[PDB]
């Protein structure tokens, strides 16, 4: 039972949807907390749909190692280090994987001699770790987190940047698509962006319970540098010698907690269909012996039905549990419909059914069964990214002066301004806002990015903060 | 771009030259680490992807635990890797990486489980481990760190936990012989070489012909209640009273991997079973550089696409730079179960060239009857990879009576069957003679001969037959050799 409401104590709210679903366990290890199956069916789902999306690409899947040698790492950081095995010393202290470049880049550079030998696409399924000072939050910002990363190769960089491009549109489907949640495509500041590339782009989601933007996951032109740094360089079709031009990007269960909040509500989750490891679940009503084995016939008979249609059912026949508890449990761990079926409900012919979502109930006879739930979950997937995407729209303001911003993010808003794209004024603008938000009184506004989708500039518009020519509409706010 | 070495004569080279000219494995800097790239990457897949199927159906859901676990929890030292610092600063409390999850798993299963209710728990996850240990590694076989499988179920009773543990792996069983089309015997540990921390261990066990080597291929572990007892895993039972669950563990790693190289690979290089090559059939355009005219691709995209509405998994290698035989020997060191040659020739004739990779045979096939006919080519050459390798298996197992056929069945490159008392002493004792009688032979890995397993499939044992070492009763027929 969720008790917390989520327009009340947003962090409180989390943690009870989360607990309460069984979706986390806690760990003595700060920062790491255990997934349990009810979250990890979900990685399952999203790892499907994106890991065939790349295969369609020619990435190719790939495992390294997760340690790495401290001059390699070094070509301290924030990292773990092993320092022993058992009571001994290791003459080389190597760190566990914190993301990949030093560990796969110098086999790359062995790898690619020709332009025979490009491009090269790979992907892997992994862990990492980061171990920051700071306070985690499960499935947000943790320690050690599942992700997969995909870094690749080129003979030019006009096809490099088309992969960024269609890796960043996998991961919006990732996310509209699977998940039902908004996000926003664009490119990060210069402040903002991977220190190791040319060019970072980003889709951000955003949680109006708190104001905050979230990055949901990255894909990176990383130009030729790393290719300088790591010498992987292929003799072109003419014998000279060239650079690669490469890139790399990455998206992790973070896309889970995005969805927890996205749609959850006063009762506890809500899963989206295409996500849902159980879309339907059948509580048979079983009190005093009235028609048991009718029943349960029954919903095994409704069972093979609707999975006939490809619906991923369960019965949840389970003696142990009354059914006023399944009416809960499945409600709080927020599958998309329940289906009763009861000794009335067998003599009329009819099944009740009821949505997640909204809580509306339909009388279905049987016959009908399998193309209404069909509908119902459609109805349910494009209700969810509907309603999700209003409150995107609601809660982004277009500003043309520094005056507007802390009304708007006091609103709990991001804004949307005209930007000279200064570096220094970012960093100005990130402290000005810090101050006036400790004077009212993590109050910082950032740019969290400056959107693909740009409205027209008018000539002589003027950036909203430094009152130069201003360049591009860029995206702001709070963040995590 | 060849093999060279032949597996018969060098196996250890062979095995190497196979396993990097087929760009399955990169080295690295770290001692007993190795890349996966993706042409081995494919495999490990393809079983995942069966495996986990098929434990779904048995109700196993996935989960996943961190790679940590604190000083005092995994020493409820070891051969582990200890993390103990974070940047430039200690750590109050080293932390290990998992060397396995029993010490991160269990304590979260005495809080999850209460009541009957609760049971049964079952649970798997898919990572990896690492044992530093400083021997020496061998590619996919024994290395620091490993992908495996590892799952942990918990029971109201012991029936049903030990079926579990049976189902499982019979679950391993079809892992081998269906998807890598390797033999395995199932069979039990014996007391000396079960897991420690468990009541019965069972296991299947594969064959390596080349160097009369056992191996074993996966486990199945029965619990019992010890682990119970330690992590307080209780449950309020349906009358009342508190009693303790009854577990199994079970795990299998990319070593199935080396197994199937070792299995199946020949002199040219590797051979992939159909079922778990990503490329089961590549397509080679008889085609030099700057002579393409569109004619000889057009049909092999035709027939891709014909092919793939069979769900043929299908690879044109239509890359300019590189001849025809070239190509032929690429694919064929990387072990792809069927050719499909497509010439000026095929082309006049509407019908194209398909060789097998086991065998070297090949057929003239018409466009028309290249799906089914691919088909059932590919359902050939599977059977064919399985029921050679069994015979192979079945040469390699010497029946015995007495100790003194055993270092002659040895030297043959042989397991031995035979009669045994079970008695842990003993077992201890012929390790320690065959390991002395192998020294003295190589002056005029060890020589040791261990338990291999009791296998499930046991001969009956005619009243009176004494144990082959000690002359004590004998119990059940047991399989030994040298080992991995
Ligand atoms: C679960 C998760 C996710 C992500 N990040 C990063 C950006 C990114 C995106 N987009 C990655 C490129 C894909 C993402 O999701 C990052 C993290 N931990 C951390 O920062 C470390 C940490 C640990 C404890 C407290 C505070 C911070 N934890
Ligand atoms: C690749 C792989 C596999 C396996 N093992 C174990 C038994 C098992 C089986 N069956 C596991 C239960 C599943 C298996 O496969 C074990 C290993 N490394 C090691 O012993 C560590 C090591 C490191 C360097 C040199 C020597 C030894 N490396
Ligand atoms: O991890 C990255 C860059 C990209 N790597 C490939 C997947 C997508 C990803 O955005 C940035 N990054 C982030 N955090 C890091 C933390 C440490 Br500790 C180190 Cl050494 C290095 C890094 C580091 O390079
Ligand atoms: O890892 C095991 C027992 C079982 N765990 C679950 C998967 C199947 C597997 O056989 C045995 N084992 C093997 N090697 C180990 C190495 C170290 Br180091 C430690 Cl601490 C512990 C162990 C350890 O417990």
């Amino acid at each position: 039972m969720v008790t917390a409401k989520k327009d009340e104590n947003f962090s409180e709210w989390y943690t009870q949807a989360i607990v309460r679903s069984e979706m986390i366990e806690y760990y003595d290890i700060s920062g790491c907390y255990i997934m349990r199956p009810w979250a990890f069916h979900i990685w399952e789902k999203v790892q499907r749909f994106f890991d065939d999306e790349i295969k369609k690409m020619g990435v190719e899947n790939s495992y390294f190692p997760m340690f790495v040698s401290r001059h390699k790492l070094e070509k301290s950081p924030e990292v773990a280090w092993v320092t022993h095995y058992g009571d001994s010393p290791l003459p080389e202290k190597i760190a566990i994987r914190p993301t990949s470049e030093t560990i796969m880049y110098p086999a790359y550079a062995k790898w690619i001699r020709s332009h025979r030998d490009l491009p090269l696409k790979l992907n892997q399924w992994c862990s990492v770790v980061r171990w920051e000072f700071k306070q985690p939050t499960p499935f947000l910002r943790t320690r050690e987190f599942l992700w997969q990363e995909g870094h690749t190769a080129h003979a030019t960089e006009e096809e490099a940047w088309e992969l960024v491009l269609d890796i960043l549109e996998l991961y919006r489907r990732w996310y509209e698509e699977c998940l039902a949640v908004p996000v926003i495509k664009g490119e990060k500041s210069e402040g903002e962006k991977f220190a190791g590339g040319k060019k970072t782009t980003t889709v951000e989601a955003f949680i109006p319970e708190n104001g905050r933007g979230i990055q949901a996951a990255t894909s990176h032109l990383l130009g030729t540098n790393f290719a300088k740094m790591f010498e992987i360089e292929f003799e072109d079709e003419e014998g000279h010698k060239r650079l690669v031009h490469q890139t790399s990007w990455g998206c992790t269960t973070r896309s889970l907690g995005v969805m927890i909040m996205t749609h959850g509500d006063d009762k506890g989750l809500v899963i989206p269909p295409r996500v849902a490891s159980v879309q339907v679940v059948i509580i048979p009503i079983l009190f005093k012996d009235e028609n048991t084995g009718e029943i349960l016939g029954k919903c095994r008979e409704l069972k093979t039905m609707l999975e006939k249609a490809d619906i991923r059912v369960r019965i949840d026949d389970r003696s142990n549990y009354t059914p006023g508890w399944k009416y809960n449990h499945w409600e709080v761990k927020g599958v998309p419909l329940r289906l009763e079926l009861g000794p009335k409900d067998l003599a009329k012919g009819t099944a009740r059914v009821v949505r997640r979502d909204t809580g509306e109930a339909y009388q279905i006879s049987w016959a009908d069964l399998a193309p209404k739930l069909l509908e119902l979950m459609e109805g349910i997937q494009r209700s969810l990214f509907e309603k999700a995407k209003a409150r995107l729209h609601e809660g982004i303001e277009k500003i043309s002066t520094f005056d507007e911003v802390m009304p708007a993010l006091n609103r709990k808003h991001l804004v949307l301004a005209p930007w000279c794209e200064d570096p220094e004024s970012e960093e100005q603008i990130k402290k000005e806002t810090q101050k006036l938000s400790e004077i009212q009184a993590t109050g910082a506004m950032k740019t969290l990015c400056i959107p693909f989708d740009q409205p027209p500039m008018p000539e002589g518009t003027k950036c909203f903060y430094t009152g130069k020519p201003a360049k591009r509409w860029t995206l702001w706010g709070r963040s995590y």
